[PDB]
């Protein structure tokens, strides 16, 4: 059964998607659109999360707050990119160019291995060692990221302890005494006639952990607010969001 209110949600606001949410506690799962959250798409940026945490198993950094990226002047899409950086601020304002030089550094061996270990969507590096999450080939769907998120929120990937805590603390969205929300937006826009816009991530409350991803066709920036518009109302909707 299609979640009623997500299925109103979707259809007021007039968007092809789809919508899944992991209520732990419950071990059930809420969804629009069923066929397209079983189907796989680039991450885009969204892959952030998983990089950063495959980049500190294998030590490429110390850990999140050491300084990474040496900004040299060159071409940057946002104004927020235009300095050095470390990977908490790289995820924050998802700094393309910084996560680049981490996938660079890992190289396609210990990629591989990561996505492997991971089991992460298709697990597709092709060879394109820094954009094989933004372009193609790499497809993961909403229902594989609930899957992986849920683990990540409880610390149950096959990854150190203290890395996932890291992936945990630079994904810090919105903390309130009922609720912390951590998360991750993405747009595909490469190498597609329709791109696809993504939010994913977990709202963590005093007993429960609801995982999600929404993705959407969105066309134009002026509509990537929907991604996280959407999530909110149905958190609302069921006073997660409080
Ligand atoms: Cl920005
Ligand atoms: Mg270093
Ligand atoms: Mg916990």
């Amino acid at each position: 059964n299609e979640n009623q209110f997500m299925k109103e949600i979707f259809e007021r606001k007039g968007l092809n998607g789809t919508f899944v949410v992991y209520d732990l506690k419950n071990d059930k799962i809420d969804y629009y659109n069923l066929d397209r959250a079983n189907e796989r798409f680039y991450p885009a940026s969204s892959f952030k999360i998983f990089n950063t945490l495959i980049g500190l198993e294998n030590g490429i950094v110390k850990n999140v707050d050491e300084m990474f990226y040496y900004y040299d002047g060159s071409k940057v899409f946002l104004d927020s990119w235009a300095k050095d950086s470390n990977l908490r601020y790289a995820i924050k304002v998802s700094q393309v160019p910084a996560y680049k030089k981490l996938a660079r550094e890992l190289g396609k061996e210990r990629m591989q291995e990561g996505l492997n270990k991971l089991n992460y969507g298709n697990k597709e590096i092709g060879s394109e060692i820094d954009k094989f999450w933004l372009e193609g080939p790499l497809k993961i769907s909403a229902m594989e990221q609930v899957k992986l998120l849920n683990l990540l929120s409880q610390s149950k990937l096959p990854f150190k302890l203290e890395n996932q805590e890291q992936v945990k603390d630079i994904t810090i969205l919105e903390k309130k005494d009922d609720f912390i929300l951590h998360g991750k937006t993405g747009w595909a826009t490469d190498n597609i006639v329709v791109p696809i816009g993504w939010f994913v991530g977990w709202i963590e409350t005093s007993d429960n952990i609801y995982s999600f991803a929404i993705n959407l066709d969105i066309s134009d920036s002026k509509f990537l607010p929907k991604r996280e518009e959407i999530v909110r109302e149905y958190f609302k909707n069921i006073n997660v969001i409080k």
